[PDB]
Parts: C-alpha cells; structure tokens; sequence
C-alpha cells in the first residue's frame, strides 16, 4: 500500500508549479526535467528538493522553466507518446538532496521491481492527494497482462506496472512523476484506473523508446 518516501530521499523528483503543484517530472541533468506530455502549460516553475509542497522546508530550489517540448507524435486522446521535456532557465544545482536520474540505456523486463514517487496529484482529476512525497514498490506487468488489463489501448510506448491483488489503490504518482528501475528512468505516470479502482495498475510512458529523442533534443536546445 505505499508508504511516506522520507524528506529528500528521492532527490530527482519534481514538482511543477503553475500556481499549485499540478504535476511531478523528474530531473535528467542540471537544466532538464522529463514529464508527462498531458501535463503541458505556460509559466511552469521547477521545483525541486521538495518534500511537503505546502512548507518552505530548506532545501527546495524554485528554477523558472525557460520551455517545454511536447513530443512531436503526442496524441492527447490516446495518450500515445505521452512525454515532454522542460528546460530550466538556470542550472539546479545538485548535492544529495537534488540529484539527476539517469535515463535508460536498455529497456527494462516484466518482474523488475520499480519505485513510483509522487504526491498524487494528476492532472485534472480534482482527487484529494497528501502534501508529502509518497512512494510505492511495484513490479512490472508482462506485456500481455498489461494488454488484458487495457484492451486495445496499450501501445508499443506503453508498460504497466502495479499490483492485480491485494485490495489496494495506487495513488502516489503524480501525473509525469518517475517510475525507476535498478537506478533508471524507465516510467512516466501517464494514466490508468490504478488509483480509481482496486487490484489495476498503472499505466507508464515507456521511456527506453524515448532515448534518442531525449538526447537529441537536449543537445540542440
Ligand atoms: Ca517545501
Ligand atoms: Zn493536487
């Protein structure tokens, strides 16, 4: 059922602030973050180092986003392609409590354990969610378990990962929060009845397909 991550013990998780907190995302490197392609606005602030988004706790970072990048092939009806990347105007700078997560270099398997962190926020949903960061372990799904779970609407950009027993709900990814696996960005939240109903998990932009793209774009802006 997830548990309370602990203050700063997810040093790559974000907050979005436009606002309000109304999405994560995770820090790639200094001056970029990877989100969820659904949680596109204008005059989004980066916050990071945070552990309760409503306290002024000591070491947050509040980095203005100089832009955002939807992923050229994102349909917003599907959710296919479901990522974007956000420059900050000024590089973070890292320590222990504000750190990058590094992107894939292969795809991970069903069975590998991941961890999802967030505050439960997504994006137009109107659910109530806790102010602190929350996390939850979580294998996996096989491709076809995923498939089943969704039919006709898992795409090759798409995993699953989560519990089909138990009785519980998974509510603590944000919309666009990282899903990370053995140490690599392998997840973005992205959708899901995972936390609307019991024993569902939740569905995640596949972030290993992404690479070239990620870098590419990176390099060029
Ligand atoms: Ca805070
Ligand atoms: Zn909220």
């Amino acid at each position: 059922g997830g548990y309370t991550c602990g203050a700063n013990t997810v040093p790559y998780q974000v907050s979005l602030n436009s606002g309000y907190h109304f999405c994560g995302g995770s820090l790639i490197n200094s001056q970029w973050v990877v989100s969820a392609a659904h949680c596109y606005e204008s005059g989004i602030q980066v916050r990071l180092g945070e552990d309760n988004i409503n306290v002024v706790e000591g070491n947050e970072q509040f980095i203005s986003a100089s832009k955002s990048i939807v992923h050229p092939s994102y349909n917003s009806n599907t959710l296919n392609n479901d990522i974007m990347l956000i420059k900050l105007k000024s590089a973070a700078s890292l320590n222990s409590r504000v750190a990058s997560i590094s992107l894939p270099t292969s795809c991970a398997s069903a069975g590998t354990q991941c961890l999802i962190s967030g505050w439960g926020h997504t994006k137009s949903s109107g659910t109530s969610h806790p102010d602190v960061l929350k996390c939850l372990k979580a294998p996996i799904l096989s491709d076809s378990s995923c498939k089943s779970a969704y039919p006709g609407q898992i795409t090759s950009n798409m995993f699953c990962a989560g519990y089909l027993e138990g009785g519980k709900k998974s509510c603590q990814g944000d919309s666009g929060g990282p899903v990370v696996c053995s140490g690599k960005l392998q997840g973005i939240v992205s959708w899901g009845s995972g936390c609307a109903q019991k024993n569902k998990p939740g569905v995640y932009t596949k972030v290993c397909n992404y690479v070239s793209w990620i870098k590419q774009t990176i390099a060029s802006n």
